[PDB]
């Protein structure tokens, strides 16, 4: 059946934008949890999900399994392997909360699509260390909007 470890839970401050809005600061709850996968000889699948404390409307999601990041390792030359991930992918999420009140943070989050606001479309998270040559990726996630079912199943949690 399908239960659920919690990791990770905290709201944290990020930049969401569209290829057509502007930079908007908002603090978003991030939930990281570990699935039993669908097939019993793959590892846990790892969930991560985005929500709004103040737009019910707000979802954003996605389904890392363990084949998902081989295909994600080799596109970003991560040099971890599926089992230190989530701890990896957390302490990011930690130095972005360690940065976000300065006036300058080295370490920020973001959300961004490569398509308008007004489009039902994919976001990449992107956690980004700032500099003054250019900013560095370390980790872009590419987060599905919630479907009907994802939202009505996720308020039903509520």
């Amino acid at each position: 059946p399908h239960m659920t470890e919690l990791l990770f839970n905290k709201r944290l401050q990020v930049l969401v934008k569209s290829k057509d809005t502007d930079e908007r600061r908002s603090v978003i709850r991030v939930s990281i949890e570990l699935q039993l996968p669908s097939s019993p000889v793959h590892r846990k699948d790892l969930v991560v999900r985005l929500t709004d404390d103040t737009d019910l409307y707000f979802l954003y999601n996605l389904i890392i399994s363990e084949e998902d990041f081989q295909s994600l390792k080799v596109q970003q030359g991560l040099l971890i392997d599926f089992t230190s991930f989530p701890q990896k992918f957390i302490d990011l999420l930690e130095q972005c909360i360690c940065e976000q009140d300065k006036e300058n943070p080295r370490f920020l989050l973001q959300l961004s699509s490569s398509s308008s606001a007004f489009d039902h479309s994919p976001s990449n998270l992107n956690i980004v260390e700032t500099n003054a040559f250019k900013h560095l990726t370390h980790l872009s996630l590419k987060l599905l909007p919630g479907s009907d079912t994802d939202i009505k199943k996720y308020l039903a949690s509520c």
